[PDB]
């Protein structure tokens, strides 16, 4: 019973999180995700000043009201050569990664490891952080609130 969550740097507070490398995230375990990091979904203005910072992803994640990805360099394949805060139109489905926003953060870039999810709860799960560089941290309990994400 494990979760692995893949997360970023941290750019004004923001950072994004990956749910076992794969797009697997609903609207309501994104809020619990980002709940669990002491965190929030950003908002539009927080993820384009992080933008502005060097926060780029090749990745769809929900922020507050929208899925996006930001973008500071062109790339073919990542949100169809667009640059700023992509915002996903028109798709079937429900699940992407999550942004999420710490206001302790430092205010420019942050690319220390991400060492702790302080507002996790009890629970079975082995919950391990991944950072980019490899470092890992774990601890066994529970993030998500909702029935239907379990
Ligand atoms: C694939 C992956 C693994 C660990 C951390 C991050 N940010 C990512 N993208």
């Amino acid at each position: 019973n494990q979760i692995d969550l893949n997360v970023t740097c941290r750019y004004a507070g923001v950072f994004h999180v990956e749910k076992n490398g794969r797009y697997s995230i609903s609207r309501t375990e994104a809020a619990d995700l980002c709940q669990a990091f002491n965190s929030t979904l950003p908002t539009m203005d927080q993820m384009k000043l992080a933008l502005s910072k060097g926060f780029e992803t090749c990745r769809y994640g929900f922020i507050e009201g929208n899925v996006v990805i930001p973008r500071i360099h062109p790339n073919a394949i990542c949100a169809a050569n667009h640059t700023g805060v992509y915002i996903l139109v028109t798709s079937n489905t429900s699940h992407y990664d999550t942004y999420c926003f710490n206001a302790s953060a430092p205010p420019e870039e942050d690319c220390t490891s991400v060492t702790d999810l302080p507002n996790s709860f009890d629970g079975p799960v082995t919950i391990t952080i991944v950072n980019r560089d490899g470092t890992r941290y774990s601890k066994k309990g529970e993030y998500r609130t909702h029935q239907e994400d379990i």
